[PDB]
């Protein structure tokens, strides 16, 4: 049991951050917690971990990151109405 962001809502808000992100992990977490202050960062960081990824860039485009589940990101966009 890892602790990660469950406020759907949230999630949205850190999507929107972490989608394209060249930044390493680090930066990409400071980021998100400005914008999500209540968390911890190990729980963001846990977060990211989970539904996200850092692409090896082939020279282009540089190692960016994205949500591996476009599908799973369709809903929450939905529960959102």
């Amino acid at each position: 049991q890892k602790a990660m962001i469950t406020d759907p809502m949230d999630l949205l808000r850190l999507f929107d951050g972490v989608q394209d992100s060249t930044f390493s992990l680090g930066t990409v977490t400071e980021i998100a917690q400005k914008n999500l202050p209540q968390y911890n960062k190990q729980t963001i960081k846990n977060t990211i971990k989970e539904y996200a990824i850092r692409s090896s860039g082939k020279g282009d485009l540089p190692r960016k990151w994205v949500i591996k589940d476009a599908q799973n990101w369709e809903n929450l966009r939905a529960n959102a109405n």
